[PDB]
């Protein structure tokens, strides 16, 4: 979830895909 992302510059439009796209476990 982009809302619960760890690194900044991820939440630009509340897009989950744009977050998990590069953000992984
Ligand atoms: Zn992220």
């Amino acid at each position: 979830f982009v809302s619960t992302c760890y690194l900044p510059k991820c939440a630009a439009a509340a897009n989950v895909a744009a977050h998990i796209t590069h953000c992984y476990k």
